[PDB]
């Protein structure tokens, strides 16, 4: 048997398997119990079966493997090959059983463990497959394919666990996946998004960049990265990121929408329109694209089409918060108080939102009417924003020994003014909380944990508002004040602060909040220290009066254009300068000029200026004009204050709604009530009267800065006293 | 407008003159421009550049400061200020200048890169001060502006290694290499991390790469030498460590590793020399001191008091820099469930196991509650068998691998251990530092070391009256407690298999053999074995030592034997056998076991006697020498204990002269031992229990 076995081995080494197999079979006939001849015969039979498999004789291979296992069951590789055959024909139970038996006979044959793991993974049993790979690597820790499959399974498991809400375990699984494969793009991208979701943007960026580096075709990573840079106001990088995403996936609807948004912010209106329309074509059910289209139309002054786009969004997504709030905001630009339809719409939206949220019902605030009071101001606008020019007044002038100030800053990107506010608040003993990216319900929990007395929301239905916090009713008194000129539609909001001129006692505009009228002006402008000097009246050097307006375009309704055309026709050799951010786009400028021409006014006189992002020169630009014409039915607020502070008389119009009467309030309280028109005809008459005299106009210009500084509009202390008294009255009301 | 245009043209003229080498004329034209326009920033930028070129950094700073004041949107000026401050060492002002630069120009790639550099240097500084978390934060901020800044990734790897986040450290070292393949340090650290995970092949790859980048990297040379030592490539390890020593003569750890290699290779004298060099470089090197003591134990006949002096000195100093406890809440009760902790890292298939298993198997739990402190690095079926055996009887098993020593002592205190028994000694991965803390009221050493521990804090050493006779002259430290019977209870494995027929009966020649490790086979034992083999016609010696896997050691030993008068053909050198069964069966290859001196076998002698291979031993004046005397006498073979080399030779010749008697004795030896006190588990358990009780009584008194 020994000689026959060695002859068979020698024949096998030459690959002449047939005679070797015959020799081994003869040896088995000579001495069956010779277990080494049996082992060699099983080996040769398995080699024959493998050759037959590779030759396509799969059934003959099966037969040879069964023969081998009849000769030497212990021969694990025959079980391995049988398992492979069972797997290819999808007999997964037979395959797994064969692999398990092979692993019993040979527990160090890693490749079987890997194949079991792969098969189980294809069946969605990620945990079992992972265990199989783990034991495989316990047998051999360098086997590549097994490391790669372990990384894949770990990433799939981390994603599965994360979608169940355990973000931390998902992150741990992704980190382990990168341990088994440090250049697995999927793991990196998943980590990037998990980190981004948990307010860790720097790491998120690094991860998205790595994911793109290792997998250039991860268009999703480029899109996400562009979004993250956009939120950091690095618009150029966002532009490149989205362009790359579209170079990999031209029809990537998300990149189309996001790039459209970025173009909208930059004022490139035509490009924004084109990209959002492409997004709609790519995904007709992409509601957010409709919302962004509505925003684009609103900024371009096409309010009707903006409302239509928001309505399309709300038919596609009834719960779209952004569409509803932007719709209400857009309606505020054109609906003058005649029909109580806007108020009903706000009420209906508020009832829907109050259904979408369960508020609190009790408060632990000690009901002492005379104790000090904790006032929280909550807003995303504690940066260089219009609202910032007014909230600065109370933050500086509160008596902090009686009204403890808490600031909830949701500012996406701080700046020197945010830091200035925090420094003032902290130096006077106030709490400052940055709450960007924190769930609204967690905001409500925080507000309740901070024991606030009066919560003042300053945003209303504008961008990045926190009305979800207000719906929880975390505080015992909720107020809106300056960010929005109409009712918010929240029954949980108790009061809206105004004055007796913005909302006369006989106002017919219905609102849910009780109006709190301050004795003076409800606004206290804090002038920028960079305002610089007043320039001489241009009329003295140009000989002609230049009217102007630095309001937005959504506020300049066709009717305003008609009235301005009447003004310019009634005053020979006069000019109009209009500065707004979307004039950069040539198409919008052209439509605006054509609209003015249709009213019979020669475009040449009209100077349309785009926006120049520079505070000092932005404020100094009022040296280019002589008389500001306010817009209606949405009066200016900050623009009127800036005009007055520069010495430029500003003519406003009175109407039936708060947004219309804000200009009346400011002008009357600064002492220029003779510049408040009641109707379009008086508006024209007042403008002509101002234009007819230039020396008195120059004296007025030279006096206006000092007049305003001496007025209630700049009397920070008096405003603070009045506002504190109002708050105390609210508190006493609460105690009763 | 004319003044502005003239200033512009004069500045262009000055720049051309500078590029033409007329630097002073350019400076003069720039000053003329600044007289025509004190606000023309480009002139200020030029002045700053030239002032830097002449290394007049203060004027450059002042000029770029006027440039900042005139207009706050000169990104280049802020960048240049940051570079200048970085050059002066100040990183705060540099960071601030770069921050302004990025505040006016965010996408300024140069300013991002320089900000990343400065942030990484600052993180390194802050980390060097102690605050590692802030260092990590600075490195992450660096990876924000330069996500591919390899140095930030490497330094993160370092910090995570210090933080013990080994998986993240691996990832960050691999990324560091990917973004900078010249970072040989990253390669080295990655390999180290992989070695610590018992993945030797990857570690070797990493070190070979580190050396392919930096051939004279001393650290990588040392680490690769160590890895080859673990793999047993003696010559390779030697060469590597020698190169490391040549690259850095103050790399103490390289000397320690060289000493370990020499000791494992049996070259004890030069191993001692290497440890002395290490202790010359670092005097508190725990590893060098303990390896030195262990190595001295292999060749030191009791003819001096230098070994005891060295042990006492080392122990004294060690304890000196070592806080310890001073009070115990252990109830002073002589009739209670005294808690006895056994602490050791070698519970797996190790020589000690074959003896410590006996008490674990036969120990009255209802009186001496046993707690096990297993510091095993890698467990196995035998570890699990021991854990199960202890547990099913009510013992407490605690795995303590990878826990700080002081925390081990604290845990022992919370565990209310009464008698703490250290079973390791001056070997490797010992916990003698825990013993120095004296966490338990009684400290005992028994089987892990054959000589004094030198620590005064250890109270007792377990022995018998044969290994350490009452009149022994060896001065030690601990109090000798002599058990009545053999201090050892061997429990044979269930893999010993049958005793086979006598070799001398079938092969026609007597074969001597030894399974002791090579470190114990001192030349003085080779000469004696050569005399034995010359005295016995047609004799064969079989030696199986690990280091023989390397052919160099085999050749050297064969040459040494040939120089002594023994034909190398007459010498059978066997390497390590992979499996237990056949390794144990290898006792069929010899007729007589030869014990070594001045360090006898312990486990090997018991194995030789269990397989039927009569053993000849030598008496001496040290425990390690007399262990063989203890075993043979207690088995009943005291007539096989020589008193001198001449008696050793005579006994070996006599045993070889009567093949018949040898065969009979071997056929009887297994049952003789099974009936002997060596295999009388109950009697040993009773003796050890009585000894513990006596120790406790002494303590309470």
């Amino acid at each position: 048997a020994c000689a026959l076995t060695h002859c068979g081995i020698l024949h096998k080494e030459e690959g002449r398997l047939v005679e070797a197999a015959e020799s081994y079979q003869k040896a088995l006939m000579a001495d069956a119990s010779y277990k080494p001849a049996a082992e060699c015969l099983a080996i040769v039979l398995t080699d024959l079966g493998t050759s037959l498999k590779l030759a396509g004789n799969t059934q003959e291979g099966i037969q040879k493997y069964y023969e081998a296992l009849k000769i030497d069951p212990h021969y694990a590789p025959a079980y391995y090959n049988l398992g492979v055959v069972y797997s290819e024909m999808m007999q997964y139970d037979n395959a797994l059983s064969c692999y398990e038996k092979a692993a019993l006979e040979r527990p160090m044959y890693a490749e079987a463990y890997c194949n079991m793991g792969v098969i189980y993974k294809n069946r969605g049993d990620l945990e079992m497959a992972i265990t199989c790979y783990e034991r495989c690597l316990a047998v051999s820790p360098n086997f590549e394919i097994a490391k790669n499959n372990m990384a894949i399974a770990l990433t799939d498991l981390g994603t599965k666990v994360k979608l169940e809400g355990d973000v931390t375990q998902g992150v741990a699984y992704y980190k382990k996946a990168l341990y088994y494969n440090w250049h697995y793009a999927d793991a990196m991208y998943n980590l990037g998004v998990a980190y981004g979701e948990m307010l860790k943007f720097d790491m998120a960026i690094v991860f998205y960049e790595l994911a793109f580096h290792f997998n250039p075709h991860c268009a999703e990573a480029c899109n996400n990265l562009g979004v993250l840079y956009k939120d950091r106001d690095n618009l150029d990088k966002a532009v490149e990121c989205y362009q790359m995403a579209l170079s990999i996936k031209p029809n990537f609807a998300q990149s189309l929408n996001n790039l459209g948004v970025v173009y909208t912010v930059q004022g490139k209106m035509d490009a924004a329109a084109s990209m959002i329309e492409k997004a709609i074509l790519a995904n007709p059910t992409y509601a957010e694209a409709f919302n962004n289209l509505g925003v684009l139309y609103r900024d371009a002054g096409n309010i009707t089409m903006a409302i239509d786009a928001y309505e399309e969004c709300l038919k596609i997504d009834p719960d779209s918060r952004n569409a509803g709030q932007n719709r209400l905001l857009a309606m505020n630009y054109i609906n003058e108080g005649l029909d109580d339809k806007l108020f009903e719409a706000h009420r209906d939206w508020g009832w829907r939102f109050t259904r979408l949220h369960p508020q609190y019902t009790s408060w632990d605030n000690l009901k002492d009417p005379e104790r000090p009071i904790t006032i929280g101001y909550i807003s995303p606008d504690f940066f260089t924003h219009s609202v910032s020019y007014f909230i600065e007044a109370p933050l500086t002038h509160h008596d902090y020994t009686k009204y403890k100030v808490v600031v909830y800053s949701a500012v996406v990107k701080a700046d020197a003014k945010t830091y200035r506010f925090r420094d003032k608040v902290l130096k006077k003993g106030g709490v400052w909380k940055d709450i960007y990216g924190i769930d609204e319900k967690k905001i409500a929990s925080m507000v309740r944990e901070d024991k606030i007395d009066i919560l003042v929301e300053l945003t209303g239905h504008t961008a990045n508002n926190k009305l979800g916090t207000m719906a929880c009713r975390p505080a015992p008194v909720q107020v809106t004040w300056i960010g929005y000129p109409n009712t918010t539609g929240l029954p949980t909001v108790d009061y809206r602060i105004t004055d007796s001129l913005a909302d006369p006692p006989d106002t017919k505009q219905k609102q849910v909040e009780e109006l709190v009228r301050l004795p003076d002006c409800f606004l206290c402008y804090t002038p920028s220290p960079e305002a610089g000097p007043v320039c001489p009246t241009p009329a003295l050097s140009n000989g002609f009066v230049t009217f102007g307006s630095f309001n937005n375009l959504a506020k300049i309704t066709p009717k305003v254009l008609q009235v301005w055309a009447r003004i310019l026709c009634a005053v020979p050799n006069s000019r109009l300068v209009v500065k707004c951010k979307p004039f950069c786009c040539d198409s919008i400028r052209q439509r605006f000029l054509t609209t003015l021409e249709q009213l019979g006014l020669e475009s040449k006189r009209v100077d349309l200026l785009p926006l120049i992002l520079f505070n000092h020169d932005h404020m100094q630009a009022y040296s280019l004009m002589d008389i500001s014409l306010d817009t209606f039915p949405y009066a200016g607020t900050t623009t009127t204050c800036e005009s007055l502070y520069m010495g430029v008389p500003c003519v406003t119009m009175a109407g039936s709604v708060h947004a219309h009467n804000v200009g009346v309030s400011l002008l009357t309280k600064v002492g220029l009530g003779h510049l408040v028109a009641k109707n379009e005809d008086e508006y024209v008459q007042l403008s002509v009267d101002l234009a007819s005299d230039v020396t008195a106009l120059s004296k007025l210009r030279m006096s206006l800065r000092d007049l305003m500084a001496g007025s209630p509009v700049c009397n920070g202390p008096s405003f603070a006293v009045g506002l504190e008294s109002a708050y105390r009255n609210m508190w006493k009301k609460y105690c009763k």
